[PDB]
């Protein structure tokens, strides 16, 4: 289960670089130089890294400081063969963003948020990023009067439309991926799920430029089925990027290593990504727990990739097993994939087999055989076949 | 706080008619004749009633039985002046629907589900319904292999497209409202939130025919902000209908009377519906607790309407209070409603006040004054001004 | 992974006998004769069965009907070698219990609940049960004024004290196991967790007669760590019985087969039961999904036992692996098991190494190595070592 | 609704002093001098303040620095008449506590945690505190192998027993209050609810010295009924202290001002505290949102006390209303408070009215009238009578 760069595993600088500060806790690890993170991730068999602007270039850097930070980072990428497939803006840490970036009540803050984003889009394109993620972590409210959500969605549409006008004006190939989260750090965050983000994108001026960047733990913070949400994103043609991690249900955002948290959901996610032929990065947005030293950081990062590769093997073995193929037919997964009424509406209306002569009791009596299918899935996951 | 028919309060037959059967419990009340429910709701000042097909006409009724059930119901509507603004199909109770209606793995069940729906659309139009709700309560899974969600969404789109072709073919004015729910009775339900339903509708052949029927308790079963979801539905132009009730956060679907459960969310919901000029029914999809006798049923129904009218008064007083209007300006709700960059992208890029000369620390220091605003909202809700 | 009767696997009659009625759904399966359930469970390698009074003897049975039901059941036990280690009372289904049994506001209902329980304690003892479970599913409220919880806990203590006086008066060896659940069917249930039940037992007149019957899904409906709660019950000496099933976090009570739901929690539960030498029944309180026919019922029941046996193997292999034993020492699990201050309070106060000369920074720098340990646990669970 | 010092409202230094750092965010407010907080809280009509050791005396202070910090604080208390009813230890912020204080796997850390606590118990007693709170926020795990919970509970009992031996040895009157929380910052925290903490206390060597310090938001993070948990703590005689705040259900710990979050739960909590004659501090453990400036900090603190006083008025009016007293009898709250069987077990067994001649159908038919009672409660809360 040894990852290489072909497996397209990527990590945020902020993941292995997390110093362990939490709502109740000071740092437990020293800051990592991005150069060291690129080297150590490459040694583990990562394909690439991603960054917020402020991960790579300290906030308030001079042009000369910015140039030197990017030069050193570029040299580490060159030394290792590591890629940068995705970049994003920090519109959440600085206190100026305490009520939002794109949907701050203060108009001057909204304008600044856009300029900060646009500066980093240029850098993302220079470093070869195909995807530009937006996580509006400060967009939302703790109280009902603070935020008129129709006005906020007007401001959010304006911001994303301006970014689309910018990338079109420059002739950039980069596309946007909106990252939903239901809450934390705001009491409620706007576009709280994959569904809300997909729906919003349909009302942008150039919807083709925008998709989603769903995160395992974020949908699970609303108690939702992450594989189901990824299936709806794939169905819409909008899975531009994905964030992989672990979460133990409806809590604060844990950012456990991938495979931790809901293990069976991780299995069905990998099964879906691989069956669908998702071709994007397998990106880990996780935090090595603050209990760990740097040896534990690299162990946790290695475990992200290991767990993906184990689950990939077990899901492929499940789908390829003739006994599973028979069980899928027994459960009418083949019939689910057939059109209901390719004969058309009038034929359906005229079909006595669909109403007057439909034996509801005979149909009702037919077991779905889902438990046998699911125990074959369990046996494959556990290597108990 | 006395409701009349102008307040457009409506109730499902299945709400006050709930006999109190639950996963662990037999009925605690006798069946209600729909005629008696129409009479008793009219006496409380309801405007109208809604029905599933199988609430009004027992499943498996003869044509002569169907005619007599509808005749008696029509006479009760005529006697009272009660309306029927909305109807819906029961695609969940009968064991034939144990794996779904429109997304059953069995194709013959999908075809039957459509025929059952179409028969009741005709009846809905006869009784003057403007909205036809679809709650796909059986669409989903308890296990990952049982349901390929891309195939299921293909079947769901086919079904809704066929219903749109049907209503267009007949020249009906009736529109559809998809009701999301995240889980229960299925382990996970497809289109689990307002966002997922809005996103799905954008991929139908005639999206203009479809909106959402959000339910307070359903979004709250995913821990979501119901007023925020209603704001996104309004923003999309898709709030065709609404279900009002109470829920105590992330649990089984409680269907408490409206105002019970999350009282402050009920306040901000009424504030939003009234401010937005929502013109649809104020429909209660609730269950008088099975502790109650019929006197408690009618008390619980009366309390739905009373709580709406109290919250309407308090929200209107909040918005009209000059001290609140001042607090809204202090919190820059006025600025939230102003375009970010009506000057356009190039002007924004050229604006030094948006980047090079933006005083981030001065902006960051400016308090949002949200707590004062929210305590004025609390004082108005509690009548403590 | 073939279960025999030595593995002490037991099932409720109501589990495989569940006809599939849910809040939104009619039965999908015919009623099972308890005789058939005993035969089919024995063939799967179960050790025994458990019952509510009303599972074995229809409510309102004559003495002659009661005798015949028990005779037939006894013959099936004799035919198979199946045991009855546990029995319980149905104080939830009949509408008389709509506000509770032991904590009904109506005193006449409380008295009836006790008489119904006492009659079934006699039968439990006749059939050789060692444990008598009480799940107060109707004890609680949907509203704040309906139930004064101090008065209700007074009535609950009276009821359990009277049952203890009864079993003492008869010279029965049977002990009680209180089953917590946080909600469903009541909006909130009294004694909602293992902790609340343990705390309550300490205030009974004969606490030694009472323990807990924790259920996987019930603690998980409060988002709690089920293995941690079982550890506290073991620590208290109060794990008299356990209910095994699956749950997907904070939802309605799913009662999935054991191993479904939170698979890693199932692993750590089996690890704890086996490491602690828990000697009680491995009882499954689950519901084959209503999608299934009888073949799926028996597959789901078989899967409960299979998953326990797979997880038992993997947990034993984890604990026996010298690499894991080394990792446990690296993570100071050995030090956790050592007394903090066997030297006593005065020695601790006088120990400069504990304060004035404690190198907080050196201690803080020491990694816990928990991620390496947890990935060895993951590798063992998945058979990827 | 103007608070005075008689209302016994208290605040942590860390509440109004919270600088607004969150998992995703830098400080939005400057540090407050405790002297300024004591002055500003006194002006709002607070009775007193509480502290962690490290709130009052910076970690790593010299004896001379410690003396000056305490002198200045004492002068502010003297200037204002403010009390210090409660103090506590910070066993969570410093990275040395990354795996716990009392249940750290490292024994040297456990010993240090005890010495740090004992030093602050002395200071608490000097400043007149009656209660010493322990919130074991770092006691727990993110992974199953990291923490053997039976061993951890052995270490937790040792620590609390040593603290009890210490206060007994010194002749201090101060008592301990254990503060449960289910998760955050650990993936799962030991003693996650009021029930678990009550149960644990019964196994300490001197249980009379220990109670609970329940926090509104903490029980609500497990989806539990906070008034019900407070009722069980009162029933046990163990409500030594309480933390008041707001929470919007199952999320990260929000620490909203009291009355925010679940408003009806706040109503039923105040009703219970006042009806029970709870005599302890009404302590607010809240965080003014980081959106706020210092004017918003003091508004949020004022709103904590205002909301308590409004709810106190409305609950008293509810209980005193003859129509409510009649409704409580109609719902048999009077019967709930009567013993089930003061006639004794044998009389109950011999009572045909309790079984053979109990009319279950007549009892079942009797409505509980809970919805009318609850709408009187709603009308009182909203001032709509
Ligand atoms: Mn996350
Ligand atoms: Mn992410
Ligand atoms: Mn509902
Ligand atoms: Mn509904
Ligand atoms: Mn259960
Ligand atoms: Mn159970
Ligand atoms: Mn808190
Ligand atoms: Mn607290």
């Amino acid at each position: 289960y040894q990852p290489t760069p072909e497996d397209r595993f990527t990590f945020g600088l902020w993941t292995v670089g997390w110093q362990g500060r939490d709502p109740f806790g000071d740092a437990t690890r020293r800051a990592l130089d991005p150069v060291e993170s690129v080297r150590r991730l490459a040694e583990l068999g990562a394909h690439g890294v991603t960054f917020h602007d402020d991960d790579l270039i300290p906030f308030g850097s001079s042009d000369s400081e910015r140039e030197e930070h990017v030069k050193r980072f570029r040299q580490a990428l060159d030394d290792t063969g590591m890629k940068v497939p995705m970049a994003t803006t920090n519109l959440f840490t600085h206190p100026v963003f305490k009520d939002g970036g794109f949907t701050a009540n203060d108009r001057d803050v909204r304008r600044y948020a856009l300029r900060k984003t646009i500066r980093n889009i240029d850098l993302a394109v220079e470093l070869g990023a195909e995807t530009y993620v937006a996580w509006g972590g400060r967009e939302g409210a703790e109280s009902g009067g603070a935020k008129d959500v129709r006005d906020a969605l007007d401001r959010m549409k304006e911001a994303f439309d301006l970014l689309g006008e910018y990338v079109t004006s420059q002739g950039y190939d980069i596309r946007f991926a909106i990252e939903p989260k239901p809450n934390e750090p705001r009491g409620d965050i706007l576009l709280p799920t994959v569904g809300h983000a997909l729906a919003f994108i349909e009302r942008l001026e150039r919807p083709e430029l925008y998709g989603v960047n769903p995160e395992v733990g974020h949908e699970q913070m609303a108690g939702l089925n992450f594989p189901h949400g990824i299936a709806q994103a794939l169905w819409a043609g909008k899975l531009f990027h994905i964030d992989l991690n672990g979460q133990n249900g409806i809590k604060y955002d844990q950012d456990l290593r991938f495979g931790a948290g809901d293990l069976r959901a991780a299995f069905w996610l990998v099964d879906l990504l691989e069956s669908a032929g998702y071709s994007g990065p397998r990106h880990f947005d996780f935090k090595p727990p603050r209990t760990e030293d740097f040896d534990g950081v690299w162990a946790s990062a290695a475990g992200c990739m290991r767990n993906y590769l184990i689950l990939k093997e077990r899901a492929a073995a499940f789908r390829a097993d003739p006994e599973v193929q028979e069980a899928l037919r027994a459960s009418r997964l083949d019939e689910l994939a057939r059109p209901t009424a390719a004969d058309g509406l009038q034929a359906l209306l005229d079909d006595r087999s669909a109403f007057e002569e439909f034996d509801v009791d005979a149909a009702a009596a037919r077991g779905m055989a889902f438990e046998r299918l699911d125990q074959l899935a369990m046996d494959h996951l556990l290597g108990a076949r």
